[PDB]
């Protein structure tokens, strides 16, 4: 018993202390959407650097999967005023954008007209400050966006 | 009830090493308070919204202590910050975001002046001393969790 | 209470999650150390006087793992660092802030060599070599914690 009322005042603590910082460590870079956070590097890269970033932290790059995580993703595209690269490609199989992981798209915010694999050279995705996605060229740099 | 001490016991040292490390380099934590720095300028409007947008509010140092810790800030990135006090509602009486008077302040000798007639924000010098200025004006955002 | 271990294991998931978020993309973790960079440079006693003040010290790499996971934001970020030791006690004698000799070096070709006659310093390129400089220059600011 004795053990378990200090220990419940031991994990209040954590919870309280652990709800403060996870505010404090969001400003200004991050942003959190239900379980996902997206976190920007604030530079830009080509993407296969900015791929490689993201994998190397433990995570990988901006994966929104519905209109609330495309919503907070473009919170920080607005913030730093710089269009970032999603994590999704078409570079195995031209027409089709899969995730990293082969899995065919659950959502997406194509401007009219995209993807047009312009030049007929754009398997990469890049996504506006106005939240639509556009297809680019991979070689290009854009914003380093994270997701953890 | 021991398995578990022991986890509870690890994120004790370990969310201490990483309080640490989120504060480095620009956060300041006193007594309950964390302030922490974007690093850029904004115009007063914009700021408040940034804090409020991320679960906090502008500075509001209220004791020389907060006000010290806030200072470090300003000091190490040498660029003075706003606050989130203003006397919008009732010229000449300064106000915290909940309408609360001020239980503490530090102004500059002769200020708040309300220069030229339209001074209603306040920024905090690299002295750590306040002067109203103009919340049209861009200073840096530091906010408080 | 079954309800404390539920809770406490959320918590162990959370902080991880943070933990990652927290490193990108200034902080490198290797074994139970966490490196982590200021971002901009300056001169050494300002570097050591930072990183004492956050709770830590300047980076100290006592291995070649160590060293490596360092090396990884000296070339993120282009810039050489400044590391903890220093010979200004004892000519040659390079120390951690503690007084204690090295356990690990990983000197460039023909270093150090003081040269000048005053290099007191140690730097860590971005091929992840040591260079003895003078601590008055301005290097890239990494602390340990
Ligand atoms: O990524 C390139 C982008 O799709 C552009 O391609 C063409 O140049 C037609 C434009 O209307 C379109 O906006
Ligand atoms: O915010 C403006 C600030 O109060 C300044 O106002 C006047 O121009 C008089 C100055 O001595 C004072 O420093
Ligand atoms: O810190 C100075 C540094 O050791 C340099 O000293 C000399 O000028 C020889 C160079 O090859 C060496 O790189
Ligand atoms: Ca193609
Ligand atoms: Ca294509
Ligand atoms: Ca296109
Ligand atoms: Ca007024
Ligand atoms: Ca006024
Ligand atoms: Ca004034
Ligand atoms: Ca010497
Ligand atoms: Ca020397
Ligand atoms: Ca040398």
């Amino acid at each position: 018993r004795q053990q378990v009322e200090a220990l419940q005042g031991q994990v209040q603590h954590l919870q309280a202390a652990f709800s403060q910082y996870k505010k404090v460590e969001l400003f200004p870079n991050g942003q959190s959407v239900g379980e996902k956070i997206f976190k920007t590097a604030g530079f830009v890269k080509p993407f296969t650097e900015a791929q490689l970033l993201c994998t190397q932290a433990g995570g990988q790059l901006a994966s929104p999967r519905s209109a609330a995580e495309n919503a907070a993703l473009q919170q920080l595209v607005v913030a730093k005023n710089e269009a970032a690269f999603l994590s999704m490609t078409d570079s195995k199989t031209e027409g089709k954008f899969t995730y990293p992981t082969g899995e065919s798209l659950v959502y997406s915010n194509w401007a009219p007209g995209e993807p047009n694999d312009d030049g007929g050279s754009e398997d990469c995705v890049e996504i506006f400050t106005n939240g639509k996605w556009n297809d680019r060229a991979c070689g290009e740099k854009r914003l380093v966006v994270c997701e953890f």
